[PDB]
């Protein structure tokens, strides 16, 4: 019981030893420095995230080059990410440089590009030419991130709208438009995502943001823009609207994992709603065992302030306690003036909502809601994490070369830390999304074939040891393959590390 | 399961007709006029409070009268709440202006009012004098909410104590000093307290927000210093440091309500434990069938901006969640920009997060947590609550003339709203603080002496069918007492509404 | 857990005050006896059985009247019971007396009445005329309650049958035979049944227990032949076949209670299954809240033993277990040679069963099962029942005239007995039939219309005083109407005895 | 829930194709040939019972050997059980012959060995010197397994007591005395159990059922009887008076296994207590996982009668739901007349109650009563018994020399049999008293010494293969060590047959 839980919680009791969740920082002018990603990295920092909504192609590559200069410094694996800048609905130019809106003002909004480069107060062009036949009378547009709403009133022409302004604000040049309910068909990836794609599969990230997924089929479009060259990176599908909660069980299962992105989602749906979105592809997303980032405002105030309000402590750890791998800093260490302190902070909230969770209930939770009979892979894992709880385990060892293993493993939220003994470079940076999951590489050329599960296993137990989650005589659940058949594993076996 | 209920919330499925949780409001510059009093009033406020920690007594009756005013213009019973200054440790003066300091410094706290009008950068008053003998080396000291730290190294005078700066700050004259993790003997009641205590007494306040409750003998010194006049007002305590969390049990027992002041709470202790003291208190509030109350910067951000953070979303929407009977605005609606448009957003959040609330579970974790044998009047409410789940009753009627029987149903969490018929007009505004009920106050010198509890029930059935929550044919719990006994309920009754 | 009530079963610990559990005794040359009737009223007879299978109108006359002189002799109400002689599939007459059958014999079950007189050990005359038809090759016969077991061979004649002897038996004049599987399309009600059912229903016969009940549609054409005479008398139908467990469910919608008559039952269906067949009968009946008896050999041995079998003890405690209301006696009182003696030990087993059964699981277990939402009736019902477990009411008190309340307050089987406060005699001896209720009589035409619930309410007190369940002080749970609608309850109020 | 479970039983749906409990018959006139053995084994004996409170060594040698050819001719492993006579208390010769008893006499119990010869209908000698010390007046004393009652009145001599006749019964010469509710002081072995014990450690006797059984040191005694060469032996504890239930805590960790000897039980304590005893002493024995087995009277009609009561085939069906490894015949089998038809009724009831059980709950009901952390040795066994669940494997397989681990997964009682590879032949007959197991002998001097556990791996494969319980392509769970461990399993590993 959540009641029973709750009294009887200790302000004053020990925190856990190590920290089961993740942390995403978006990388800019504030971070971008070999020390000041080295500082991050020290801080908390698991994957650095690129934006590139802005920023040239030299500009990421000193990102890029950077992030991984500062990891080899301190001798870990980062995660590099892609956050693709996206299909965008823009607005024109606006007359002499702006145009100001009052509450009862009668608007044109034209497809025709005349108005593109001529939009004044009275008549402005938008970038969607569907838009005066999808967008029907009564439906509301939101111009520059929701500030300015507009309500249709009537078709005017076949490429111009009749709208009521209901909300005093200024329009710049070529600002953004969202339409809140309406399915927007437009493309999945853009010419420039495109491009950013090729630039980032052939620069080796780790995982792409695909911004403003919608269908299934959009994230098909993303893995095939990124071909066999990009075969094995991952696709975190970024949900932003009505259309990505709708179809969120199929965007689930095409994907590799999701992104709550409450920052254009909180303008397309009411701001009361993002709650209910959250924790419904939270737990849709743990039942399906694929990673899940929070992402917007998570300690908004400390860009400017050196502490996070009341409010932003309590989003932080309820992130953690509805069942996300992953919580995401963008613009808190993009353009904020305390870039390490805001990670510092979101790492301690982590690790007392972690302290402050169920560790049995997450996971018979998840089990129970398990279709049965379960894969041998899958029975296995769960078993594996079963038995953790069992013999009360300092730690879990698995041997997963892709990480579909051990994601299968975090699948069923353990106690302990899991440790990840693999033979790809890509698979310890790709790992850093999911939760309790901590990666050891195994240079097969340095060492060995490896065909009897040894070194693996003890250069894991070695790692446990040294990190101080191990100490000699305690019981560590071991998974992997039996001499047999390889390929998924059927092998657990409880060992005392000594 | 939690993760089972999570995985079928519908993001388009339509809200609950009635709101359960209640808004307080701190009425400021923004909200004193009787035009935005029943401003507030109709965007959620159902209890005004005072923040007496500032403001003449001539300026707090100004609000009494126009909320009182506002009130009875709109018809509504809103509750008139007293939040004390309580007792405060704060500096001297700093000659010529302000104090500055720099990381690493050596500065000295004084107890020798010699420093107290001749305080510099390198030594200062402070208003504690059991501060050098309390404060032991290696402790922390906080100065101007937390913003500065100091830690003491060594006692120089029986009076001083040597301390190390840990951050740049500049300190102003009597600026507040908390003490961390320490017992601090201040009394429960200071010199203005009980004259503030006496004014509000007088004035008649529906409650009192006893600031900086630590022991539960300090909530019966409030309960002392409010006398024969002052019996049947509220006494909600206010946890603000490490002493409220550790004797909550106790300071719940005595205190007729709680409050989690996360404001004097996030100074004292680390901003992450806030969390676990909020669960943790808020749950035990719950099994006792006592008010809890949320307070410290929810909607922070709408104090300059018109759209709440992401955060500031989450956190109002999970403080109901938890269990919380309700959720405050201080300084938001105090000296905020959008003083009606913020408590319109909390109301917003407040109905979705009931939405997505396990109506069953939160009666069934209470229920089970109850020891057995019930008191029989307490076997009426909760049965109450479980025939108003079992036959869907669309809402429950209690007549409670002190507000004890109604906050006992409240207790037992149900899906629709109580309706509590009462013969008293300060019943009606306490228990604005109490989860579900709606007050309707039945005039027992105007009507009648209805000692066959039936004007009081037609009374009621009425109010329900007018407010739309009952239609006809609907069925309604009804809960009094029968004539062989009074005081205490002993009927329940399921009636079609004609 | 079961697992965990099972280890601390105390076999030290004190049996319960009150019996829940009813007996019904079968009246026999050993029991006809008005001193022998009132011995098993003493011992624990609640239902007196009369088998109409044998037996004239004079005999059963004098088995009414002498009943009704013992219950009157010791002020009790016994429940008059009429097990019907139901639809008879049986033999003709055997040539010179008998004839004997050996394993491998080729015999000839015929339809044509030539040798109904004259039936030797080659060939037989059978009451069925469909028999040839309906029963096909490879299918089975049971002569003599199952005793010689005969296998379809082929079809002789269009009235003969071959088959095969497998079991060594000598068949007597006009043998029973049973047909397993098969679907028998006998009448539900017999020319004797009729004319039985008259004199029942004359002489003033609580409930018939309704012999091989097949289809819901048979339940019916009982209540039929019953008439306006006998609208009023239950109809507890006895499950003696596959039909029976096929159709139970409409079966349980249609009568007023069940009979697992597992004598006849066993014949039909194999031995191992008749368990499988009480456990889902005694379920589904609790589920509908309708009477359950248990009925063949419960304490068998005692006919001629003056102690039961280890497995008789067991089968009686494992009845109570399921959650039958009854136990039933049929032989052991009828034809035995301890008729007191067996009764004694069948009272001694409920009441040790009762005590190891964990009372609230059944309650729980029968109210979430049920169909929310609940008709008034019985979520007030329920919520009584709920309230003795919270308050541990010492009993419960229900002014029902039809028995349709105590019945329902009685499926949520409460801890305590349930005192059931009726104005009809015959509601009195209809509840010898359901669990844990005690009726008490109010006599209208002598006291008063008593239209203000209070003598009834009065009466009922005083009898579990008396009785000795409640004493000065404790708590009772009173059910009936609110002065408002009569004819279902709808008040529910906790009261202390004093 | 058991009720849901109940209502969704089917009496027509299939049976399951293993048999997971086990069958004990006592040999006897009726079941000493080598025929009539192979036939009791056919129709399902898993471990004969050699009742040595009668009968020579010459004639227990006989059966001994009988059985061990029989068993030998079929190519099965049934174990050899050894119930010794126990400590007996028993009365004086009649002089004249018999003695004969009224209700109302009064009777002189002497232990003056000068009546052991003369005894008279009102005076008679009893073995137990401490009879007229222990046996206070008020106090019970049954005679000829309780048959004759009678109370003692007062204390005559200091050898006598003066005792009154409860009911009529004639004693013959040396019948038994039980005294019920005193701890008698008895030897755990009797001079003629020790030369028993001697002579069945010394012809290989598989397990002992001590009788009669006080206190865990009476056990201790028993072992210590056994000696090196008897070190390996089981020791069964027959729980036959109040003692026996009082203890059954420290009794069950001394033993090897429990016996609810229904028999003795049932004339010390009263009749419906047998049911709680039984309950509570098969469910302790279910979280220790130590055998457990039934005994008395299960299916007696059929020592005369082809078909059991009602109540035999209930009392065989819920010793299996109550969680008992073993059911046994005593008598049906020894002296019956229908030996291998009732152990075919038996096995039926077994493989229905088998069916009817909720296979998840029992293991979900032991688990959860199991002290965390956990043995690695039973958290592997319960994660091997949960990966059977979860991957719904139709078989189980373990390397088990002692036996000890296919006990500790037959603890967690799962929904297939599991197949035990061993390399001691005792183990292949010790575990013919733990359910679901069914062993496979591994001749280590015949094939290899198999350090690498892939022989025994294989052979098991193989015979759940023939046994029809796995087909190509079933998945099976395989419970065994690495090389880094022995002597404990460490390993679990879920394989694909081919
Ligand atoms: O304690 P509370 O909540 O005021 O109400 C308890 C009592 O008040 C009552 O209304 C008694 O006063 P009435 O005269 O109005 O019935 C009863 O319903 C009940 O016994
Ligand atoms: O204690 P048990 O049941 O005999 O078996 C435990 C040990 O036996 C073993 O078979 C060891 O002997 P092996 O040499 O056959 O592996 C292991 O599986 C296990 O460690
Ligand atoms: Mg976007
Ligand atoms: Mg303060
Ligand atoms: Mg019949
Ligand atoms: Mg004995």
């Amino acid at each position: 019981s959540q009641l029973q839980h709750n009294i009887g919680l200790s302000i004053f009791e020990p925190v856990a030893k190590h920290r089961a969740n993740r942390i995403i920082c978006t990388i800019g002018p504030s971070t971008q420095s070999v020390e000041a990603l080295k500082g991050l990295m020290k801080s908390g920092m698991s994957v650095a995230r690129m934006n590139f909504s802005h920023g040239s192609y030299e500009y990421h590559q000193t990102t890029i080059n950077n992030v991984r200069a500062a990891a080899a410094e301190l001798g870990l694996h980062i995660g590099i990410a892609l956050d693709t800048k996206g299909p965008e609905i823009r607005t024109g130019l606006f007359k002499d440089g702006e145009a100001t809106y009052a509450p009862g003002d009668t608007v044109l909004v034209t497809t025709d590009p005349a108005f593109e480069k001529i939009g004044t107060k009275e008549k402005f062009y938008v970038d969607y030419p569907q838009l005066p036949n999808v967008v029907r009378p009564g439906g509301l547009i939101y111009v520059d991130d929701g500030v300015l709403t507009l309500r249709v009133l009537s078709k005017e022409d076949d490429c111009t709208l009749k709208c009521h302004v209901n909300n005093h604000h200024r329009l710049t040049d070529r600002k953004g438009i969202n339409l809140p309910g309406c399915e927007v068909d437009l493309p999945a990836v853009s010419e420039k995502d495109r491009k950013d794609l090729q630039f980032g599969v052939e620069q080796g990230v780790d995982m792409i943001f695909a911004s403003f997924i919608r269908t299934a089929d959009q994230v098909r479009e993303v893995r095939a823009a990124l071909g066999e060259k990009g075969k094995d990176t991952l696709i975190i599908s970024k949900i932003e609207n009505h259309q990505g909660v709708q179809n969120i069980d199929a965007i689930i299962e095409a994907s590799d994992g999701i992104m709550v992105a409450r920052g254009d989602l909180g303008v397309e749906i009411p701001a009361e709603k993002v709650v209910v979105a959250q924790m419904c592809i939270i737990s849709k997303c743990n039942v399906a065992g694929k990673p899940v980032i929070c992402a917007t405002q998570m300690l908004e105030s400390m860009t400017t302030n050196p502490r996070p309000t009341r409010a932003e402590v309590t989003d932080v750890a309820n992130a953690v306690f509805n069942g996300a791998d992953c919580v995401m800093l963008s613009g808190e260490t993009a353009k904020g003036k305390y870039p390490n302190e805001v990670v510092q902070y979101m790492v301690r909230i982590c690790i007392e909502a972690q302290s402050a969770t169920h560790d049995s209930v997450m996971f018979n939770s998840i089990k129970n809601l398990q279709k049965i009979p379960m894969s041998p892979e899958e029975a296995v894992c769960s078993s594996a994490v079963s038995s953790a709880f069992e013999v009360q385990a300092k730690a879990i060892l698995v041997l997963s070369n892709t990480g579909r293993s051990a994601r299968l493993i975090s699948k069923y939220r353990p106690n302990c830390p899991i440790i990840c003994a693999t033979t790809r470079l890509l698979t310890c940076r790709q790992l850093n999304v999911t939760r309790s999951v901590e990666s050891v590489y195994y240079d097969v050329d340095a060492h060995g074939e490896d065909n009897d599960r040894e070194k693996r296993v003890q250069l894991g137990v070695d790692w446990a040891k040294t990190k101080g989650y191990v100490s000699a005589g305690d019981v560590m659940v071991i998974v992997h393959a039996d001499h047999s058949v390889k390929g998924y594993p059927n092998q657990t076996r409880l060992v005392r590390v000594r």
